[PDB]
């Protein structure tokens, strides 16, 4: 039962113009089986457009490749990002590259360690902000988590569900 291809693809920006389908493949095959690997080129000149994409056989292989950043490919540090799987209707096909999530539906009994214990397995956490009422100090039932890197957030928002402290949470990219 293969994972959807869109969830196995990595857009690679910042390519050296000398990178080819073949050299990009030789690099990224170190972290998994590549079912697809293509450098974007101009249709007339064949000059590289400076980016491309690779598709792994599994999501765990995508994880392995992201955990092996920074990637220096043909002498240049590149910028891999997971494919846009849920677009912003106003900015079709654009990656919203942020390090912060909104976490809603945690009610008043969810504390910092609940969120840390869960989200630390997606990435390195820098800030956890449990929101409280400006007048009363009561918890408002949502929080923001800031990570040191965008891929944590990308992994988080492509999941269908997040269960934290027994709550079914709503999670989205923030700011
Ligand atoms: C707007 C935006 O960044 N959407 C995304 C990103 C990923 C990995 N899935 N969906």
């Amino acid at each position: 039962p293969k994972e959807p291809e869109q969830l196995r693809k990595l857009f690679i920006g910042g390519l050296s113009f000398e990178t080819t389908d073949e050299s990009l493949r030789s690099h990224f095959e170190q972290w998994g089986t590549l079912t697809d690997c293509v450098v974007m080129r101009d249709p007339n000149t064949k000059r590289s457009r400076g980016f491309g994409f690779v598709t792994y056989a599994t999501v765990e292989e995508v994880d392995a490749a992201m955990n092996a950043r920074p990637h220096k490919v043909d002498g240049r540090v590149v910028e891999p990002k997971r494919a846009v799987s849920r677009e912003d209707s106003q900015r079709p096909g654009a990656h919203l590259t942020v390090k912060k999530i909104f976490v809603g539906g945690i009610k008043e009994d969810t504390e910092e360690h609940h969120l840390r214990d869960y989200f630390e397995q997606y990435g390195k956490i820098e800030v956890i902000e449990i929101m409280t009422d400006r007048g009363s100090g009561k918890k408002r039932g949502f929080a923001f988590v800031t990570f040191d890197d965008h891929d944590s957030v990308d992994k988080i928002v492509i999941q269908k569900y997040h269960t934290v402290n027994g709550h079914n949470c709503e999670v989205r990219k923030a700011l």
